């Protein structure tokens, strides 16, 4: 069955970029911050939350990450934080109507990196409780493991050649990351998958 019944009514689609360098800066901090909202049966997009971040312990951007993200020093400059763009998230979420307990929702993510390490890491450098909705999450990479019998090797790419998909956008921007997994989500559920939480 294509576009089966499924156990959400919202998919919220996230794919942080963080700063970076050769070799890894340390700490890392996240500089971009988007959700995707997907109704739930369709996969296709509703709204979109999307804001460039502040990074306060390496405030300046390295030429790697630039280069990697495409994210120049001028979208960060003069951005909140993240303390105020995760306050900026719930009043979001709030508006979207996703606090509602009988709206069933999840987040999504290429890996667990984003919720299992990135943000709880910097959270907790901060001293900043981590919202609960970013504790549970679908890693699309063990979904499409489930729906295609197989892994991917490297990620996004891996998974639209997979499945014959023209990639959106540019790699390693966050919103058109999130927009190529919405894109690969909507193909594993016209191919009749249903998805399910894989965090532990
Ligand atoms: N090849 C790489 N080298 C160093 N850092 C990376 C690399 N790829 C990703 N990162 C870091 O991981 C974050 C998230 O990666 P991604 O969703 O693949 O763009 C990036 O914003 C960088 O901070
Ligand atoms: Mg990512
Ligand atoms: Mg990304």
């Amino acid at each position: 069955m294509s576009f089966p019944p499924q156990r959400y009514h919202y998919f919220l689609v996230l794919d942080f970029e963080a700063t970076c360098d050769k070799p890894q800066i340390h700490p890392q901090e996240i500089i971009e911050f988007p959700i995707l909202k997907l109704n739930g049966r369709t996969m296709e997009i509703e709204s979109t939350f999307h804001m460039y971040v502040q990074p306060v312990v390496h405030p300046q951007l390295t030429p790697f990450c630039t280069e990697l993200t495409g994210i120049i020093q001028a979208m960060v400059d003069g951005q909140p934080s993240l303390q105020q763009v995760l306050e900026r998230v719930d009043e979001w979420m709030a508006k979207e109507g996703l606090l509602d307990p009988n709206v069933k929702s999840i987040f999504v993510t290429c890996g667990d990196w984003d919720l299992k390490v990135m943000l709880p890491g910097q959270c907790q450098y901060l001293g900043l409780p981590v919202a609960d909705y970013f504790k549970q999450w679908i890693n699309l990479k063990k979904a499409y493991s489930f729906a295609m019998g197989c892994w991917p090797k490297n990620g996004l790419l891996d998974m639209n050649k997979g499945l014959s998909l023209q990639h959106i956008g540019r790699p390693h921007s966050g919103i058109d990351d999130c927009k190529n997994i919405a894109n690969i989500m909507k193909t594993l559920a016209y191919r009749g998958f249903i998805f399910k939480q894989t965090s532990k």
